[PDB]
């Protein structure tokens, strides 16, 4: 640059900071408003959910994304399902200065819906040629503005205010004519998004869920049984494939808790979860599946150095409510059922639907907090990967550089207190019939456990 | 190297020699990058008895070093 003495501020985020958020999810949702056929993610704050899908509870979109939000997850990607008839709302426009009227104005709902997004125009009482364009939703205003009677000015203001971002104008002719009078006039042809969905839509929002890496998956709250096979088959593909996700499911609320019981034996991937209970926030039911995407997303937002076997829910009750018969036949069925230990809903513990099995899989396994270390450390190596594979030669120089950074790493897990001991070293007997383009290692730790139980005597 | 030997050195031992001792230094530059982890260079005497007296034969071996394109890991906790 020229000489001189140039500053440049930057004061952005000085201390307007906080660390109480972690974790990401995925959510296929079905929505009455909001993007279709992408998958966007969104930050904790309730606001950009209720202004990117709306603010209405019929549909799984609002609800289950309060709940995950409430989970306190980092960040919150959703996909709108949709049938394909599904479609945006659309209203027409036209001239009044000619007999023979020719449409030369239309107005289409920024986002495919069917609610009752209306629109007024009326006579400017200040100008003669100006006309007063005022937008509402079933009578309540959003937005309004006034142009004269000109077509271009009139959509290039419509489109230009962010304020009229319900709606996209478009020109359909150029005319430079008064445009006709409409009081409320819906936007009518939108289609709204619960139209017979199917698990075709699911599956395709699973594919699509496929570019992206998450902390975990919840399928919508929905507990229909082939999509739940569907998605078993998804996750296990994604694991062999080298990405970790974990998925966690409710089931129906008819099901009784010996059926819960037996479908979380029918699972027993580690990396799945059956919801049994379910429970009210706002005085309004959750299936155990819509409880499903608080518990993963509290999950998720907990991450490591921590687990779930009494964090405190949002939950105001809890039903089915289980004696401790009840609760112990839940978790050795490996079912996850949250619990009324105390004036607030408690989660019971950390089980996931594999617990039914024990020593190959040991029993850590069966506790969701370690999957998600073990996760974690999957994909912290196999971001290593990129590091080390095809830069470096396979020398005794690039094994101790990929041994040194590994130790570093884990040494770094170790200054956090999570692992109490461990050692990493080369596999040095997969080594010695290692080809020559390759590498093996090997690694022992010991995860730092947490009290679940706790005993106390007394002497006096 | 061709024009370096070929046509300026009279097939002699000493010219072998000399020959060998630059393609060896050659190799020993190599070997200092680490590109070679593994080589030897020498005469080819099978096909130097049988060579004609205004040429020569050589034979190397080398290794190359490789580079991680798979890479396995297992754990234990």
């Amino acid at each position: 640059e020229i000489p001189g003495f140039y500053n440049r501020f930057k004061t952005q985020a000085e201390k307007s900071t906080n660390t109480g958020l972690k974790g990401r999810l995925a959510m296929p949702i079905r929505a009455n408003w909001g993007d279709v056929g992408k998958v966007v993610t969104i930050k904790n704050d309730l606001r950009q959910l209720k202004n990117l899908f709306g603010d209405d509870m019929n549909y799984s979109a609002f609800k289950l994304g309060k709940l995950a939000l409430l989970g306190n997850v980092k960040e919150l990607l959703l996909y709108r399902l949709v049938d394909g008839n599904q479609k945006k709302g659309t209203l027409t426009l036209k001239d009044t200065t000619e007999n023979s009227a020719k449409d030369v104005i239309k107005l289409e709902t920024k986002y495919p819906t069917a609610r009752n997004f209306n629109v007024t125009i009326k006579s400017n009482l200040v100008d003669s040629d100006k006309k007063d364009f005022i937008f509402f939703e079933n009578t309540k205003q959003l937005f309004s503005s006034s142009i004269k009677g000109t077509i271009d000015e009139i959509v290039l203001e419509i489109n230009s205010n962010l304020d009229n971002e319900y709606v996209i104008a478009t020109k359909v002719a150029d005319s430079d004519t008064i445009l006709a009078n409409v009081v409320n006039q819906a936007l009518e042809g939108g289609n709204d998004g619960c139209t017979s969905i199917t698990n075709e839509s699911y599956l395709k929002a699973l594919e699509e869920f496929e570019r992206y890496s998450f902390d975990s998956f919840v399928l919508d709250g929905v507990a229909d049984e082939a999509l739940q096979e569907t998605t078993k088959a998804w996750v296990a593909k994604n694991k062999e494939l080298g990405k970790d996700i974990l998925l966690f499911l409710g089931g129906k609320t008819e099901d009784n808790i010996k059926q819960i019981n037996d479908k979380s034996k029918s699972f027993n991937d580690e990396n799945i979860v059956n919801v049994g209970s379910s429970a009210y926030y706002e005085n309004i039911k959750y299936t155990p599946s819509e409880v499903a995407v608080y518990i993963a997303a509290l999950s998720v937002s907990k991450g490591i150095t921590g687990s779930i076997c009494n964090a405190k829910t949002i939950f105001e009750e809890v039903e089915p409510r289980l004696s401790q018969s009840e609760v112990k036949e839940c978790l050795k069925s490996g079912t996850l059922v949250l619990d009324f230990d105390d004036g607030d809903v408690i989660i019971v513990d950390d089980v996931n639907t594999f617990k039914k099995y024990v020593d190959d899989k040991n029993e850590a396994m069966g506790y969701i907090s370690n999957i998600m270390f073990i996760n974690t450390i999957n994909k912290d190596t196999s971001l290593k990967r990129k590091e080390f594979v095809g830069k470096i030669f396979n020398d005794a120089t690039g094994q101790t550089t990929v041994i040194c950074a590994l130790k570093k790493y884990f040494e770094e897990l170790m200054s956090q207190g999570i692992i109490s001991e461990f050692n990493v070293d080369i596999d040095t007997e997969l080594q010695a019939t290692a080809k020559a383009d390759e590498f093996y290692w090997k690694w022992d730790a010991v995860k730092v456990d947490v009290m679940k139980k706790i005993y106390g005597t007394g002497y006096l």
